[PDB]
């Protein structure tokens, strides 16, 4: 029976840094690509949705503009990953990764972010 | 392209009584029942799993034992509903419905609940 699972299910990173988080769904030697459907949001903000075999840019948040970005070369290995560069302390919260490839399943993600006391200051009157 | 909607995405209900509600997905033609998958949950409970036309209740969260089901009947006019008899207070929350039939897509409904002192109370220290 279908299922995703993560190597990691918390990640602690620092504000300013790059962050790649996973996903693995099984694929046996070869993908079918037409079949696949990789969805990633975080506070129902979508990030991407990659839908026969492309990125759909159009329904992508305003936070995540050309900061996120699927790394397409891991798929045939069973591995979605989700890569944002310069985080920042609203990208902190649980994400979730859905894959549709036959069956469907879901995961759930925490991602905590340090940041230095200026940083949290400019996002403490937002 | 595939879309689920709900006809309402708010549902105010009394303590007590039984809530039913709705996810619409189009069906062309006849419904196919070994493609179709719906999936139900609130703050990540799973409710109820329809998945080669039969639900699968080994992975259901305690919280909704024999008080869920999917109306089956609904389902080749394409409509998942949902129904809950003898809502409680902790069944309030933020619903999602979840569908693969080609494609794969969600929506989200808020259910707030009603309730008299005495019921309120006993909530309040458990
Ligand atoms: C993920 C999925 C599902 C899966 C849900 C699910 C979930 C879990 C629950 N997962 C866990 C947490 C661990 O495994 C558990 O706590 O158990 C268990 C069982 C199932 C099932 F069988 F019902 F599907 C159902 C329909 C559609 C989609 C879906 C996929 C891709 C999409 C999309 C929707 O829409 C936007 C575009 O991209």
């Amino acid at each position: 029976a279908f299922t995703v699972t993560v190597p990691k299910d918390l990640y602690v990173v620092e504000y300013g840094s790059n962050m790649t988080i996973e996903c693995k769904f099984p694929v046996e030697k070869q993908l079918d690509l037409a079949a696949l459907i990789v969805y990633w949001e975080m506070e129902d903000k979508n990030i991407i949705q990659f839908v026969h075999g492309e990125e759909d840019l159009k329904v992508q948040h305003s936070s995540y503009r050309q900061r996120a970005r699927l790394l397409k070369d891991q798929l045939s290995l069973g591995n979605a990953a989700l890569q944002i560069t310069d985080v920042k302390l609203q990208d902190a919260g649980v994400y979730r990764c859905m894959i549709s490839y036959g069956g469907a399943d879901y995961k759930r993600i925490t991602v905590k972010v340090n940041a230095p006391y200026a940083a949290a200051l400019e996002h403490h009157h937002h």
